[PDB]
Order: C-alpha cells, then sequence, then structure tokens
C-alpha cells in the first residue's frame, strides 16, 4: 500500500475512469480528469495542518480547492490559499479514499459518473456509493 503522508506528492486516480486529477493545461485553473502522462500538473504535495489534508500543485503552486458555496457540481478549481480535505477510506476499495469538505456531506466526484473522456470536470456531489466517487493516492 502507499502512504499517505505530510510533504509527499502524489498523484490521484479516479477508480471508475483511471484518469487523474490534473491542473489544465488550458487556462492553470480548471480541475479536470485526465490520463496520466507524468505531468507536474497532474501531481499533487499534501500536508497535513494538524487537522486535516491540503493539496498543493506540484506545477503552479496553487491549492485544490473550490469557490463559494459547496453544493452538487461545485467545480474544483486552483485557488490561491490553502484549502483543507477530509479523507476517509472508501467501503467498496479500502485502498481507495473519498475526499470530503469538512463538516459537510460533499465530496470528489468526477462529473458525468465518472466519464473516461479527457477534460470531465472534477466537481462536488454529495456522498453516495458511486465509484466516480473513490480515489487512489498513488506514487507519481
Ligand atoms: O487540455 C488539458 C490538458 O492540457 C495539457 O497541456 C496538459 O498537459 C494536460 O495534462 C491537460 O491539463
Amino acid at each position: 500500500s502507499t502512504q499517505v503522508s505530510s510533504g509527499q506528492t502524489y498523484k490521484i486516480t479516479n477508480v471508475k475512469a483511471g484518469t487523474v486529477i490534473d491542473l489544465s493545461g488550458e487556462d492553470n485553473k480548471s480541475i479536470i480528469g485526465y490520463p496520466y502522462h507524468s505531468g507536474k500538473n497532474q501531481q499533487w504535495t499534501f500536508n497535513w495542518t494538524g487537522k486535516a489534508w491540503t493539496l498543493r500543485s506540484a506545477s503552479s503552486g496553487s491549492y485544490l480547492g473550490i469557490e463559494g458555496t459547496p453544493a452538487d457540481g461545485t467545480r474544483l478549481v486552483a485557488v490561491n490559499d490553502p484549502f483543507e480535505w477530509h479523507i476517509w477510506r472508501d467501503e467498496a476499495n479500502e485502498n481507495a479514499f473519498r475526499i470530503f469538505v469538512p463538516f459537510t456531506n460533499y465530496n470528489l466526484d468526477l462529473s458525468g459518473y465518472g466519464d473516461t473522456t479527457p477534460g470531465t470536470p472534477v466537481q462536488l456531489w454529495w456522498t453516495w456509493e458511486g465509484l466516480h466517487q473513490t480515489w487512489t493516492i498513488d506514487r507519481p
């Protein structure tokens, strides 16, 4: 297994689609599912703040975050300030994780029920059993 460790850098792979969380090279802002090609924009440095994880783009130094109120369909975006996440192991595949906005029922969701199309947005969605809401955190 791969330990998630503060100060280490990982790729984050959708269990259903097999694409990774990718900071779009089109705008350096939008967070999308894209096939892994060892891009620095596909690599995220994890830091434990004492209470939560922050995920920093290896390419841009922006953090993985959101803007405005968590809801179904809230887009993930690059943000300037560290944004705190909580991770919980999944029930269907216990080597995988669900990644939540703290104190909410909203977790990362690869949109369109895990569409494999490159560029598919990564968003928040209310937690439910679909495997497109589950992610492995892997060595780059
Ligand atoms: O169109 C989006 C794509 O842009 C490319 O430049 C980048 O290498 C990919 O990882 C992906 O972000």
